[PDB]
């Protein structure tokens, strides 16, 4: 068996004027949508980006998936989009003994939840998942030195074209210098019946926007950001192995009815072709594909997200989880470009920078009281990430760190001064990006930009 479908998530149908700016629209819907974690966006009827691709020239190697509930999963032949589709269609039609399009969505959903819970069933599927590249590019029009049709030119500069969304001025991941390919570049998902995505949240508690270009629906389950710890507590009791590198993170499939039984609010939707799904910061989400389909997704960060981004990095520290990027480095990068930032962006960055400076000042005073006296300026941004992670908590260091000549190349963040080595702290060196005197003018530049 029995499945009680969770209540439906909000569906928005913006007008052209509302649709015109994705960021102003996401800000408008946020009070409603953040209460459900996920929402669906139906674009104006006439917004129809052209989808064109050669099914024989598009190649990928899919991931094999064993459909088992509470079974740990990490975050196989080569197929063309054509041969994958043939396999995907034969699979669904043989599973149900029905034409591929006559299978009710409610039936596929009930069946998915039955098959993941039954030990006797050994059903395996395949899923295509990867970043856009020369072998398999974006489903949206992109500028290329091929000639595009006026229908493609129309959607080239759209804020809803997922290639543009990250590099817009209302976004904050945009300004990031560091190569963070997994968080700025769109991901492409080629689905089949029952291929799925386990319960998870985005890196740095970012938003995600997901578009279904074509094919059969994608079924989603979402949990609001406020219920994140409640969901984790439920998952700790039932699947403890999941909790006990970044490319080694464990996720699992769990029936939304189990979460609902433990008072976790869960919402669902069937995302159809031509619709967007938006996930909000720290909103847990999972789902599965109803059949052969093609989706494109990207992470993004608004001004509203900046304080949550800081809370996230603090949470990663307590967990000893790796960061994708340094949040402080991003803030300081934007402060160094204050003259060209959007005024609302400059105002929000300035508020986060005031918190960063005050926390940094307290941390530096604390390490000085531990007897760390020597200091030297260090350009942290020049170091590869693997060269500037705290030995204890794995945080990406930017503002400051402690080193000892006895452990060359090793760093601790300022919370973990006692975790570096057994030398007395007078042997340590405080490595810092900026003095407090360099930071106050950077914050003033933001204030002047915001006050204009
Ligand atoms: O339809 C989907 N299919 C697959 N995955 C999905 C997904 N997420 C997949 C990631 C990972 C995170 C890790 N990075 C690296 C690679 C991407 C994050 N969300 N969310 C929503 C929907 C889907
Ligand atoms: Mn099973
Ligand atoms: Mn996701
Ligand atoms: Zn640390
Ligand atoms: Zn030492």
């Amino acid at each position: 068996s029995m499945f009680l479908p969770p209540p439906e998530c909000p569906v928005f149908e913006p007008s052209w004027e509302e649709f015109a700016d994705p960021f102003a629209f996401i800000h408008k819907i946020r009070p409603i949508a953040e209460q459900t974690g996920i929402c669906k966006v139906r674009p104006p009827p006439d917004w129809q980006p052209p989808f064109a691709c050669d099914v024989d020239k598009l190649h990928f190697t899919p991931r094999i998936q064993r459909l088992n509930e509470l079974e740990a999963q990490t975050r196989a032949r080569d197929y063309t989009l054509r041969t994958f589709g043939e396999m995907a269609d034969a699979f669904k039609s043989d599973y149900f003994n029905m034409p591929v399009h006559m299978v009710p969505t409610e039936l596929v959903e009930k069946e998915f939840w039955r098959l993941v819970s039954t030990i006797e069933e050994d059903v395996t599927v395949e899923y295509g998942a990867d970043i856009a590249s020369k072998e398999f590019g974006s489903g949206f029009p992109v500028r290329d030195g091929i000639k595009l049709s006026p229908e493609e030119e129309e959607y080239l500069d759209s804020g809803w074209n997922l290639n543009n969304m990250p590099v817009m001025e209302q976004s904050v991941l945009a300004h990031i210098t560091a190569d963070i390919c997994g968080m700025k570049l769109p991901w492409l998902y080629v689905g089949m019946c029952f291929s799925s995505f386990c319960w998870h949240i985005e890196d740095h508690w970012s938003y995600s926007i997901n578009y279904l270009h074509w094919g059969e629906p994608k079924t989603w389950y979402g949990v609001p950001g406020y219920a994140a710890e409640q969901l984790e507590n439920v998952m700790k009791k039932l699947a403890p192995e999941l909790f006990v590198d970044l490319l080694h993170q464990l996720v699992t499939i769990m029936n939304p009815n189990t979460l609902m039984t433990h008072e976790v609010p869960v919402y669902r939707t069937n995302q159809c072709a031509g619709e967007f799904v938006i996930t909000f910061p720290r909103a847990y989400h999972s789902g599965f594909n109803q059949g052969f389909n093609f989706a494109e997704a990207v992470n993004f960060c608004t001004v509203d997200w900046l304080p949550l981004g800081r809370q996230c990095v603090e949470h990663y520290r307590l967990l000893h989880r790796y960061c994708v990027f340094s949040h402080d480095e991003m803030i300081c990068k934007m402060a160094s470009k204050a003259d060209v930032l959007d005024v609302v962006v400059a105002s929000t960055v300035q508020k986060d920078m005031a918190i960063m400076i005050e926390d940094e000042k307290a941390l530096r005073e604390t390490v000085r009281k531990l007897g760390v006296i020597d200091s030297e300026r260090m350009d942290f941004e020049l170091l590869p990430d693997d060269e500037r992670q705290c030995v204890k908590c794995k945080t990406t260091c930017f503002m400051s760190a402690i080193s000892c000549s006895c452990k060359p190349g090793l760093l601790v963040c300022l919370h973990h001064v006692k975790e570096l080595c057994s030398c007395p702290p007078y042997k340590y060196k405080l490595r810092y990006r900026y003095t407090l005197d360099d930071l106050y003018p950077m914050m003033n530049a933001l204030k002047l930009r915001a006050e204009s």
